[PDB]
Formats: C-alpha cells, structure tokens, sequence
C-alpha cells in the first residue's frame, strides 16, 4: 500500500545514516570497498559471499532490506567474513578482527539506541505478509 511505502522508506532513510556513520568512521575502512580478487588472491578460497560497507549502500537504494533484521544479517556478514580471512594470531588478523568487532558492536548499538522497537515490528508484520 501506500502507508507501507512511506515505512520502507522510512526504514531506508535510517539504513541510510547508520551506514554512513559507519564508513565514514576510520577503523572501519577495511571494511568500505570490495577486496580485489586479483591484488587478493587467496581470498575468494576463504569467502564465498563477500559483503562490504559500499555494497550494503547499493542493496538500500535497490530496495533488498525490508527490516534492520535483514540489514544486520549482512552487518553481521562483513564481520564474520573478517573473522575467517583473519583467524591467526598475527598482528594485522587481529587488529582487523577487533575492527570488525567494533563494527558489528558499533552497528547493533545504534540501532538498539536509535531506532523504535514498534516502527521495527511494523516493518516485519509487512514482510510477513507478502
Ligand atoms: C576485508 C579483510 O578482511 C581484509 N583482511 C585482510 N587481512 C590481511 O591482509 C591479513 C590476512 N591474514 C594474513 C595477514 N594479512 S586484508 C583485507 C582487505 C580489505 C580491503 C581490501 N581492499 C580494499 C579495496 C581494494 C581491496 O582489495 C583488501 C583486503
Ligand atoms: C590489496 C590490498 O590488500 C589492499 N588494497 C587496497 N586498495 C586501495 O585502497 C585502493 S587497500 C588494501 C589493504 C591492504 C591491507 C590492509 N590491512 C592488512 C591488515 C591491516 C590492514 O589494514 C587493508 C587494506
């Protein structure tokens, strides 16, 4: 309907804000552009859906989140595709393992800080029934 549109939108113009406060945020730089397969070669061995900060801004405007649930699985994507590529105790694995901790925390505490459980629930009862 009309109504449920002004929601969607809604909900992206939020999605929006948060990701950009994200990818303007210097430790999350890493984590802004698509790894290079060709200057990256081993990575595809490791990642098969690779997700980054820029990506998530195309699937907003594309309309593919109806809910922040389906934004945070892909938050929580980067940072788990972070995690594998950099399980070693090296020094460059772990400071882009605690980046992307940092991400996935700073994400999940703005939303739980800034966005209504209600306009939340509103939003899956419509994906629900479609
Ligand atoms: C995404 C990620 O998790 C990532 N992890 C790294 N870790 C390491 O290099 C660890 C891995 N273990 C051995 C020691 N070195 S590099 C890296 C990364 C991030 C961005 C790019 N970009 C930016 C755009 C062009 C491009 O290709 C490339 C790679
Ligand atoms: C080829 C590649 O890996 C690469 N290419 C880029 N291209 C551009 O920025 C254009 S950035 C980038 C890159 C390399 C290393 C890191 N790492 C290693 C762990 C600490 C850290 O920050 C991050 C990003």
């Amino acid at each position: 309907s009309m109504q449920e549109e002004d929601t969607f939108r809604e909900l992206r113009i939020f999605l929006r804000n948060v990701t950009h406060r994200l990818a303007i945020d210097k430790r999350f730089r890493v984590f802004t552009k698509p790894v290079d397969p060709d200057e990256v070669p081993d990575y595809v061995t490791v990642i098969k859906q690779p997700m980054d900060l820029s990506s998530v801004i195309s699937k907003i405007d594309l309309h593919k989140y109806l809910t922040v649930k389906d934004y945070l699985r892909d938050i929580d994507l980067i940072c788990s595709n972070a995690l594998e590529y950099n399980p070693d105790r090296d020094p460059g694995d772990r400071l882009i393992r605690h980046r992307a901790c940092a991400l996935r925390d700073t994400a999940y505490a703005i939303i739980k800080e800034e966005l209504d459980e209600d306009f939340e629930q509103l939003c899956e009862e419509i994906q629900e029934s479609r």
